[PDB]
């Protein structure tokens, strides 16, 4: 009963959507670990079709998409600019409003009104007198905040109490004390008085500031005591961001969904590439499987021998099963980027298969050698350096999840990027790139104009910024490892080689699990693990289970008995 507000708000038909010009495949269902429960999010299989008949509509949608990050979620930065070049990760998010029944048109009213969110002002008594009387419809299911209290953060009103009114005693702990008199004993010096003393009051509920719902926030919440501190608010003492509150509360989950889809697209592309490369386009290609999650990974706190299924599906393809996006993305998600799952479980299977395949290849290829050199070469093959060198050229590591997704300081917004001029100076001046510090990035104060209609800083401001950058040479900022704070700005990353060495094996692991050893063997040739001889096709496919013998295992005589 202290959580049904989202439970119904999340279940509102009025939703939002993501708008693209390139199409999408089917995507895996995702879980969300909210601070009040668990959520599941899916992407519609069939997108809607809209043509941009007016460039003004496109510009307004872009402005609203930027405004959401700038104000609603507090993601903006002084250097942030709406991207106009539109090459690197450019797209938009558009809300929906229930149109002609099955149609959910764009909330054109919302974009036309809230180009920018209004500012909660400390309205005084004098102007409150002639201001219009608050209406119950004007506040129901909307967004409000307390301009009088130091808690300036936006908050949400759930239901309106027309029967309640000021001068009403607090039902809990203050039966002798009224809301009205408490207001003066708390903020009377700041409000002056409450006008329209006989009107209704509203019941409000707070909003979380947390933006990463991947991990289960296990703890003794004490939900009954969580909402025990109940708030009833006077309408005229609080601002009103008149807004479909359900859409707002859904918008907090947006960055996590965006990041998970961003990486799941890489997973899907890898699945397509590896399915095609092994000539796998049979019936199990279609559809998708909902993404699973593990429990025994610590931080996710909340007769006759059985036939071995892997061998059975290796020899009998009736038991084969299709790999899915979840497994590949799990093999992509590094431990450092501690999501609900990670790549560590498939790593052991991949390591074992790589060891066995290298051993078999060496034995069936170099049978004229002793054990010492064979073991030495085998350990050289499965060594971390070799795996790193053979996976970098595979061009995979740019599509790896290796850093924790914290949006405010370790993320770049989708539709927002750095100014084009400073980027062009940055990516073409290696002598100057290494000296740029985050203080220099925050030196420029780019207002609405630069981000909206310009995309670049002014020439005088350009000179000021570059002078501030060059002044770092004589200060402590010189010689600092700024890549810790600028790589995510320039779309760069630093990754330990252990991650690459383990993630190659993690990739091999799911392939082994789903299909069988014989099909998995070709992937070593794909990563040029073993320069397989075309003269014997089965050596890279099956002869590893069929070869290895010579004259020293063939002679027949009962004398050996």
């Amino acid at each position: 009963e202290y959580t049904e507000h989202m439970y119904l708000n999340l279940q509102t038909p009025r939703n939002y959507a993501i708008l693209l010009r390139n199409k999408l495949p089917r995507l895996a269902e995702m879980p969300l670990f909210s601070n009040q429960g668990k959520l599941h999010v899916r992407v519609a299989n069939a997108p809607l079709e809209v043509i941009i008949q007016n460039s003004e509509q496109l510009e307004l949608l872009h402005q609203f998409h930027g405004m959401v990050f700038r104000d609603i979620l507090k993601i903006w930065h002084p250097f942030f600019v709406l991207d106009r070049r539109s090459k690197e990760n450019s797209y938009l998010v558009v809300p929906l409003i229930l149109g002609a029944g099955e149609q959910k048109c764009f909330d054109w009213e919302l974009m036309t009104n809230f180009r920018r969110l209004p500012q909660s002002h400390g309205s005084n008594v004098q102007q409150r007198e002639q201001q219009p009387a608050p209406r119950p419809e004007d506040f129901e299911g909307k967004i409000v905040t307390q301009w009088y209290a130091n808690y300036d953060k936006p908050m949400l009103v759930t239901k309106v109490h027309r029967e309640l009114t000021p001068l009403s005693y607090m039902e809990k702990n203050q039966q002798d004390k009224t809301y009205y008199e408490f207001t003066m004993s708390k903020y009377g010096n700041r409000i002056g008085d409450v006008v329209h003393k006989d009107k209704f009051m509203i019941e409000v509920r707070d909003l979380t500031e947390q933006l990463t719902f991947y991990v289960h926030n296990r703890g003794k919440f004490n939900a009954k005591s969580k909402a025990k501190m109940k708030v009833i608010l006077i309408p005229e003492l609080c601002f009103n961001f008149n807004f479909p509150g359900d859409l707002w509360l859904k918008l907090i989950f947006l960055p996590s969904i965006l990041n998970r889809m961003y990486f799941l697209l890489h997973a899907e592309a890898l699945r397509k590439r590896f399915n095609t490369y092994l000539n796998l386009h049979l019936l199990p290609f279609n559809g998708t499987d909902y993404m699973p999650r593990p429990l025994e990974i610590d931080y996710s706190l909340k007769g006759k021998v059985k036939p071995l299924l892997i061998l059975q599906k290796t020899v009998s393809k009736e038991h084969i099963t299709p790999a899915e996006q979840g497994e590949f993305l799990a093999a992509i998600t590094a431990s450092s980027a501690a999501d609900v799952f990670d790549m560590e479980r498939l790593e052991i299977l991949g390591n074992s298969f790589l060891k066995l395949s290298a051993t078999l290849y060496l034995a069936s290829k170099y049978s004229d050698w002793n054990e010492g050199t064979l073991t030495e070469v085998k350990s050289k093959l499965v060594s971390n350096r070799n795996l790193l060198f053979c996976l970098i050229d595979a061009d995979i590591p740019k599509t790896l999840n290796t850093i924790q997704f914290t949006p405010r300081y370790t993320w770049l917004p989708p539709g927002i990027s750095l100014p084009h001029n400073v980027l062009a100076l940055w990516r073409e001046n290696p002598e100057f790139a290494k000296i740029i510090g985050p203080h220099n990035l925050r030196d420029l104060a780019l207002g609405d104009e630069e981000s909206l209609v310009k995309g670049n800083c002014s020439d005088i401001n350009y000179n000021r910024f570059v002078e501030g950058c060059r002044a770092n040479g004589q200060s402590f900022y010189a010689g600092a490892d700024f890549s810790s704070e600028v790589n995510f700005c320039v779309g760069l990353v630093t990754i330990p080689n252990k991650v690459i060495a383990d993630t190659l094996e993690a990739l091999l692991g799911v392939i082994v699990k789903n299909y069988g050893l014989q099909h998995a063997f070709k992937m070593l040739e794909y990563f040029k693990i073993c320069r397989a001889d075309i003269d014997k096709p089965l050596t890279q496919l099956l002869n590893l289970e069929l070869g290895g013998k010579k004259m020293r295992a063939n002679v027949n005589t009962t004398e050996i008995d």
